[PDB]
């Protein structure tokens, strides 16, 4: 059931002998379906991997490190102490040998050393140490702007600056070996972008002072989160929980804890929502899963109406008072070999069972990714300017008129890294290729 926009990328990618294919575009519905259609079209010959546990869970996939058994440290270039090929008859060698396509969701968060580890791992264990990725067709995925990989500093930062010159996945020497066909997106709603707001964001990333002054002298409205329909986006989840709790205590109703059923292997950090989820009638909440019938969608803001042991009523803001949601089951999937005929089967190894809803008076940019929001209000933390970490926060709205700020933004908070600014431009022709 793919649309022409998705079917344009699918047929362009799924049919060519070319291995490398980046696909950029915002998160959300339509992109998730595109991945599901891709992984199932390939189903027996392809693995869906992701850099983090959260990214792996929401993509029906396995962590990059957990699949390749990579250790949790700096992956030194082609180093066997770090990159260890699975030996003969290993449960891993069999799967990578009979694979043809590899998928990488949220490539934006893949640190350069990790992409280079993927290549040298597929090469040494597939006998194609001359062709990039051992000749496996790699399908990179994710809005590349959703950055940036943490680099601890000291020795590790120095080694990365010397070997690659930066942490981003494009700085990996594998691209001096093959061309990366980039399949463009972001036309999913042309003018619910407000092209003057779109251009304003481009000026802000390029460090224009007048654009920031224009941004601040339209948007700075201290505590404009009280205004009706406002979602209060915070950068750190610590203050978002505090803001949700302060408003949950205000409600007079009787709370009702919801207890997860964490079966099997399921990390604590990978928990989509609080496993100790206390709710009250009248709470602002948001959905975390697409309804199989079709009534509700992943990221549908609502309010608690009736609390029941294993069901709850939510007034959807979108239309109103229609759906009661029942607990959903998350699976922690890991790809393994099965001698069914010779080849890959996505074995379930864990579970997190609870109601797909979370407190949404306030939210983090971490979780708010790819949501078409109506009115937001950012809460500044005096220093979030970790080389443009706040640019993603502004993109959460279509028009400047919708966004409010608690405090004016410094020019640094939005400035793009030089490596990134030059990457997102040479991609807009099509193919991207590392020079010199």
């Amino acid at each position: 059931g793919l649309s022409s926009e998705q079917q344009r990328a699918f047929l362009a990618v799924t049919q060519t002998p070319h291995p490398a294919h980046l696909i950029t575009g915002p998160a959300g519905t339509g992109k998730t379906t595109l991945l599901y259609a891709l992984q199932k079209f390939y189903k027996g010959r392809a693995v869906t991997l992701a850099p983090t546990g959260t990214a792996a869970l929401q993509a029906r996939g396995q962590t990059v490190h957990s699949f390749f058994r990579f250790p949790a440290r700096l992956l030194r270039y082609r180093h066997p102490e770090d990159i260890r090929p699975p030996g003969p008859h290993s449960p891993l060698r069999k799967a990578i040998e009979c694979m043809e396509v590899l998928i990488l969701d949220e490539v934006g968060m893949v640190r350069v050393d990790l992409l280079e580890a993927m290549d040298w791992a597929l090469r040494k264990t597939r006998k194609r140490l001359e062709e990039p990725f051992g000749g496996v067709k790699v399908l990179l995925l994710g809005d590349t702007r959703q950055l940036e990989p943490v680099v601890p500093g000291g020795e590790e930062a120095l080694y990365i600056a010397r070997t690659w010159g930066g942490p981003f996945f494009f700085q990996a020497h594998v691209w001096e070996e093959v061309a990366l066909r980039v399949h463009r997106l972001w036309e999913s709603q042309r003018q619910r972008e407000d092209p003057l707001f779109a251009e304003l964001l481009k000026r802000l990333r390029q460090g224009d002072p007048q654009a920031l002054e224009t941004l601040n002298r339209a948007a700075v409205r201290p505590d404009g989160g009280e205004e009706p329909g406002t979602l209060i986006l915070t950068p750190r989840r610590k203050e978002a929980d505090a803001l949700n709790l302060k408003r949950l205590e205000a409600l007079p109703g009787k709370p009702l804890e919801y207890q997860a059923q964490v079966k099997g292997e399921f990390a604590e950090t990978d928990f989509p929502t609080e496993a100790a989820l206390t709710l009250k009638k009248g709470a602002q909440v948001i959905l975390l899963r697409n309804d199989p019938l079709g009534e509700y969608f992943n990221g549908d803001l609502g309010w608690v109406e009736d609390l029941e042991a294993e069901a709850l009523a939510v007034r959807l803001k979108r239309n109103g008072r229609r759906v009661v949601i029942r607990p959903f089951v998350w699976e922690k999937i890991v790809y393994t070999y099965d001698s069914e005929r010779e080849c890959i089967k996505p074995q379930v190894v864990g579970t997190f069972r609870q109601v797909p809803v979370r407190l949404a008076w306030a939210l983090t940019v971490h979780k708010a990714q790819g949501l078409t929001l109506d009115k937001v209000h950012l809460e500044l933390g005096r220093g979030l300017f970790a080389h443009g970490q706040l640019y993603v926060a502004l993109t959460r709205v279509r028009r400047l008129q919708d966004l409010s700020l608690s405090r004016p933004i410094a020019p640094t908070e939005l400035l793009w890294r030089p490596e990134v600014e030059v990457f997102e431009t040479r991609i807009q022709e099509g193919i991207w290729q590392k020079s010199h």
